[PDB]
């Protein structure tokens, strides 16, 4: 018994999708009690102890798991893995999204579009006032709002980070409406 690699696969299924296999109990913070996890999945035919599951979470190295102080609670960080999982929850996606930017880099951003200037980068403005507010950072602002039509039709699903900001994978400026 004790298939370490299978416990990890099974883990990512149980605490991250469907805890009901082993009877895992999920927190509001998206954590699961390890103590439950190894105990309940032990009964599920895994035969691992706390540190053996700690060994699974020790193989978290692909940035898909994490453990606590006593190691008594784990979170599998992953899901809507844009990066990993720090603020990419599939929430209510707006089709039309505003984005404040500034005028000299307006020429730049309307020429190139709000795109990869970092890995998975395009956070647009959730409100017109914030849009214009952030544009003022370089000097003169311009609001660049992508037309819902182009993006909804384009099959883009959007996601939001913790600040309630509207993210898209990439907005070519042709979809952007100045
Ligand atoms: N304040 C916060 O904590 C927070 C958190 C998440 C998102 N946001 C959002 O981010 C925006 C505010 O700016 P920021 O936080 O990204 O700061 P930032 O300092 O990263 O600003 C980057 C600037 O470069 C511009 N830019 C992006 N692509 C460009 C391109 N291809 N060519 C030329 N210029 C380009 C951006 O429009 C912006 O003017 C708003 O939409 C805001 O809602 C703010």
């Amino acid at each position: 018994g004790s298939h370490m690699v299978k416990v990890s696969k099974f883990l990512s299924l149980v605490l991250r999708h469907n805890p009901a296999l082993i009877g895992l109990d999920l927190d509001a913070n998206g954590w699961a009690p390890v103590k439950e996890l190894l105990a309940k999945m032990k009964a599920k035919g895994h035969g691992i102890s706390m540190e053996e599951l700690k060994h699974i979470v020790e193989t978290n190295s692909k940035k898909r798991f994490a453990f606590s102080e006593n190691f008594e609670k784990i979170r599998a960080n992953q899901g809507h893995s844009v990066e990993v999982d720090l603020g990419y929850e599939k929430q209510v996606p707006p089709a039309v999204l505003f984005h404040g930017t500034a005028e000299k880099n307006f020429d730049l951003i309307l020429k190139d579009g709000i795109k990869k200037m970092s890995r998975h980068h395009v956070h647009l403005s959730q409100d017109i006032t914030t849009a214009r507010k952030v544009g003022m950072r370089h000097g003169k602002p311009v609001v660049l709002s992508v037309d819902a039509k182009g993006m909804a039709d384009g099959g883009f699903d959007f996601y939001l980070s913790n600040n309630g900001v509207w993210l898209i994978d990439f907005v070519p400026a042709e979809f952007i409406k100045v």
